[PDB]
């Protein structure tokens, strides 16, 4: 029994299959790990902000475009899934597939065949192994290869079959792919580790907030930065950047005080009436105009 | 005994029937799970806000229309049912059936025959298996098929009977169907899991708030966004979006303070006297007018 | 012994008679369930509001009419009875019998013969079985059938007797009937369950408030919405809606502070003097006028 | 021993005699039930207010008339007796006997012969059984029948004796009789239950306040509403309504602050001096006038 765990810990970058199996098994057959993973996926409030390294003339247009493109992708769910999966396996390789104007994400599931391998220019490089395709159905294989058409093609698989030991690995574009990792001490370590390994043999809140803050920063600077680059013109590359909040936010009372303080002489009133439970904005304005325009209460 | 639970946990995506049976059984035969599900259905306040990514000239009309369309569907009950059900099974497939102007929802019961299967363009695709219809009564089968007339038709069932291994699956529209899921680690995992599995072998409040907040976000961006798209014209597609509140709201005292502060010199008084127990608005205004107009108390 | 409870929990939608019998028995023979049900009936304060999706020209008339029609039905007692009964059985079917102008409610007792059965247009449909009438006395049966004259008639019972297996079920109008249910996980589940089932084998306050809040919302949007539709003209259908308060209200001190703050320069004084123990309003005004008009104390 | 209690709980609507006997016995032979009943009769502060659904021209006259008619009946004692008796038996049937101008109440003591039986128009109907009169003395029987002259008459008893199985039940006018009940889960249940049944086998404060609040509301809308209708003209039927307070009132300090705040420039001074211990109002005014008029202290 013990020897199995010892061997698994001997090579955390090779015995990944068993680690994932036990992780998924104890996710449902135990509560501690279940609470761990739902805490990972839940604790973040995912309030975000996009800022710039320069103030261009037409900035507001870029801000609106970035907000819209962040909604279209529906980021919050993607961030939560990425956090849960990286915590599960310790490493992950995604990519933006759709066209530049309206990109859509794609998350590889098998790490044994797609992973980061080395670095160049200080940035990771991820190589897809073509052996992955030996198991997918012919129709499914053709569909997938059509999915990555401009980057990978059926010709690549045919060449691989021609010489399995020559074209066994293919590089992915830097501007799209993103590898995420966690649990690596060395900056030159490829495969991370899963958070289940420590407590596996057994079968604070601000500490976890700070632990997930680094993952949020990594997702900001690896995933959504490339999206901003894709959506915006070439001139505005790396000019804008997105940040998530890692600390506990200020509650409703202080927010309401700040908003009501702001309103005085000009600033928006809608968001003032907005945070009040009930008291819908349109009902508020309609009844107010009825009372001030029709009845003329203030004259009586 | 133990082997049965071990096997159930081995394949959470195949042994769903027994999991649902045990979930429903312990809902009534025990209090812990009953409290769990009542807490899921009860804790949310379901105070909501629809906002826009742009300020159109006729915005107020859209806001009023969306509020009305949210009431007609009577959303709160639907949201509570969806939460309880997805927690029960871990996955759910609904669809907007009625016409675009006045849609009405429909929730499938058998996950084994209707489920999400894969993704395209980054979005889930749900395929209805026609074997489902092999058990319904002929009259009931015809009625149900007439229910989904434009999307599914009796001709599809006839073709399925002609070749059971060719037309065994049918796709549903993206603008209408919505799959919801919970308990999936990998972004490419279809079937979630039920919250009963962890504590099954056995037979904080802010943590649950945050756990259910993600469910509210998912239901916002999956269910009601499509409704907004249906109700509003094409030009305003995905322009508006609705958000539910996940944190504990500010109590009545602060609400009253903000409202009375707002009233000064112009803003509505109806919502001021409204929150006072008793003291109905009409009685208040009527007696005030009686005292100031007829008796002229302030002149004496 | 245990087998009986196991069988009862096996089919909560079939063994309802025994469940209700045990519920009523332990209501009086034990204090826990008695406290439970008295808490359901007592905790709500039943302060209510009526608001509109539009501000019509003659709104005040509609507000007054709705308040009067809410009093005539004497809603509070009806709401408490409905809550207690639905908690007792888990389901309930009522209807508005009297004419539209001054309707009066009617609550069926036998769920086994009157229940919701299926859905159409997203709304439940309740079917009355005619076998119910096989037990009532001929005079009583005729009286009851006269009660539901426009919707059900003696001709229906005669047809049922002609062919017991053809006219066995009858539909009720949507604008009048209302089914209420509780304890159902699946949105397509007809019969709820009683709150006694969990603790039956054995023989927080804000949690109960929130649990009863959902029932209050259900009664608001299912029971009294139809009443509002009946009383108001066709043009104002679904325009007005009623809401009960679910949280703990602000105490008397803050209420009096708000009222006195309001009174300044014009607003009603009657409710200010009203909430003071003793100090009847008419005595207050009469003595004030006596002192300021005859004695002229302020001149001495 | 146990079988007797089990049988009593089997038919709470039939074994009422023994329940009342044990209730009255343990009222004096035990302290718990004694505290229960004195708490019921004592806790309410019976501060009341009459409000209107409309503001008629001569409202003040109606307010004064209603206050006077509430004092003449000496409501507080009647309310306390009604609460104690309904708690004792679970049901009660009263009626207004005297003429409309100055009505006086009458509370039947036997429930086995006078009770509510069914409903019509949504309102309970109470039927007096004439068997009740078989025990009263001939002189006493004639006196009682003269008491209810316009409603019941000796002719009714003679007809009953003529055919005991035909005229065995007589209806009472709706505008006068009032049935009160408690302990009924079903809206179609006639006989309530006594509060002694739960703890009988054995031999918070805000919870009891809320429990008695519903009884106070029932007494308001069943007993005194009919009185208001009787006293006021036909045009003002159901226009006015009376409400008792169920929460703990604001203490003397806040009341005094509110009154002294009100007094400024015109409002009554008598109630200001009134709540001060000692310092009788007439002594206060007399000594004040002596000091300001005779001695002229303020000039010295």
């Amino acid at each position: 029994e013990a020897e199995q765990l010892k061997n698994y810990f001997s090579n955390p970058d090779e015995f990944q299959e068993e680690i994932e199996d036990l992780a998924q098994y104890f996710y449902i057959s135990t509560a501690e790990i279940h609470q761990l993973f739902e805490l990972i996926e839940a604790l973040p409030t995912l309030n975000y902000k996009i800022d710039s390294f320069n103030k261009v003339k037409s900035s507001d247009k870029h801000i609106s475009l970035l907000n819209k493109s962040l909604h279209k992708v529906k980021h919050k769910r993607l961030t939560r899934d990425l956090l849960k999966q990286v915590a599960t396996a310790g490493t992950l390789v995604g990519i933006w597939l759709g066209d530049a104007k309206s990109p859509y994400p794609f998350i590889f599931d098998e790490i044994k065949y797609v992973f980061p391998s080395f670095r160049r220019n200080g940035d990771w490089v991820c190589v897809v192994d073509m052996e992955l395709f030996t198991k997918y159905k012919d129709d499914q294989r053709n569909e997938l290869l059509k999915s990555l058409s401009p980057y990978i093609k059926q010709s690549d698989y045919e060449n691989f079959m021609k010489d399995r030991e020559k074209y066994r690995f293919k590089e992915l574009p830097q501007e799209r792919t993103f590898p995420l990792r966690t649990g690596t001490l060395k900056r030159n370590q490829g495969l991370g580790t899963s958070w289940v390994t420590p407590g596996l043999y057994d079968v604070n809140l601000d500490t976890f907030y700070k632990r997930i803050g680094v993952l949020m920063e990594d997702i900001e600077q690896e995933v959504y930065q490339k999206l901003f680059n894709l959506v915006l013109p070439a001139a505005q590359k790396d000019n804008y950047y997105m940040n998530y909040d890692k600390d506990k936010p200020l509650t409703l009372k202080e927010k309401m005080d700040i908003l009501i303080k702001l309103n005085d002489k000009g600033w928006s009133i809608k968001h003032v009436v907005d945070n009040l439970a009930g008291v819908s904005w349109e009902s508020y304005l309609e009844q107010t105009l009825y009372e001030t325009e029709e009845l003329k209460l203030q004259e009586k």
